[PDB]
């Protein structure tokens, strides 16, 4: 996602955690605020182009070599590559997180998990395909952009009205309602099946192949042809709107989950 969906996301896992594990996020970070998660959701973007950062570029997605829309799936082994992906990613920094948790690498590691827990939901992050359908150019609102793009920005951004911090804690109170009383308030309680804190991979597996599924019924069912060929800002817009609001709320409720898992000690 672009800033707007990381800083939705990390709002909304604010709502969702214990208050120990707001404790340790927020000494971790140096930062008591009440946006202390949205203020470090969108660091990773900014490292990864600079010199010293280029390293962790792969660690926002993981390439699935499927075929969609006809079939989709994500395969660890297959799919992460030589360079790392998001999965690796989250086990190396959950891993900081469990062992190290006072020392120095620790900061960096929660700004990635907060990120990069957001990117594994956005379902072109979960893609090989035209390097996740940045290849892909289309007409979005009469622009010339691609499918990646708007997918992390042009359609979010039109869904919560703006792209701002401010604006992203509005989106995220809606969603977080969505969850608690809403629109998913009778799905929320089995998005967190599967979740194991001493299996980094396979959690963020689940999770990855959850919105990869997206790929296949959302984001390229319509066809090519179609998608090449029409401003997605009207009917393709209104079909993907309700799939990136659950997934962005998914991100946050489960990224809270696995937060107090990293934060939890039994008393
Ligand atoms: N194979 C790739 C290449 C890029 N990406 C994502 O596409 C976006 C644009 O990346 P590039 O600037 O590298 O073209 C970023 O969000 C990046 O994480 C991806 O999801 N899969
Ligand atoms: C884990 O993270 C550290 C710090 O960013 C990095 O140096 C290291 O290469 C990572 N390891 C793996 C296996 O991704
Ligand atoms: C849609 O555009 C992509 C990328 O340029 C291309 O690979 C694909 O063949 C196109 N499909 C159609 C039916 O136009
Ligand atoms: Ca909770
Ligand atoms: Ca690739
Ligand atoms: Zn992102
Ligand atoms: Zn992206
Ligand atoms: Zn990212």
């Amino acid at each position: 996602w672009g800033n707007l969906g990381h800083e939705t996301v990390a709002y909304i896992a604010q709502s969702f955690v214990a208050s120990s594990t707001e404790s340790f996020c927020q000494n971790i970070l140096g930062d008591d605020s009440t946006s202390y998660l949205a203020n470090v959701a969108t660091w990773a973007d900014t490292y990864k182009y600079t010199d010293a950062g280029e390293f962790s570029k792969p660690y926002h997605f993981i390439d699935a070599q499927d075929n969609p829309p006809q079939s989709c799936g994500v395969d660890y082994d297959r799919d992460c590559g030589s360079a790392g992906c998001s999965i690796s990613a989250i086990q190396n920094y959950t891993n900081i997180l469990l062992e190290s948790p006072n020392g120095s690498e620790a900061l960096n590691a929660l700004k990635f998990v907060v990120h990069i827990i957001g990117d594994i939901h956005q379902p072109l992050h979960d893609e090989n395909l035209e390097a996740g359908g940045n290849g892909i150019d289309v007409t979005y609102d009469g622009e010339t952009t691609n499918l990646h793009h708007i997918w992390d920005t042009n359609m979010p951004e039109e869904a919560a009205g703006g792209y701002s911090l401010s604006v992203a804690k509005t989106y995220a109170d809606l969603l977080t309602e969505r969850i608690k009383t809403g629109t998913y308030s009778s799905k929320k309680d089995s998005w967190t099946d599967g979740i194991d804190i001493k299996d980094p991979v396979s959690t963020s597996m689940i999770w990855a192949a959850d919105a990869n599924t997206y790929v296949c019924s959302t984001v390229l069912d319509d066809g090519l042809a179609y998608i090449n060929s029409t401003d997605l800002s009207g009917e393709y817009y209104d079909k993907s709107q309700p799939v990136f609001e659950e997934l962005i709320a998914k991100a946050g409720y489960r990224l809270a989950a696995w937060l107090d898992l990293i934060a939890s000690q039994p008393s």
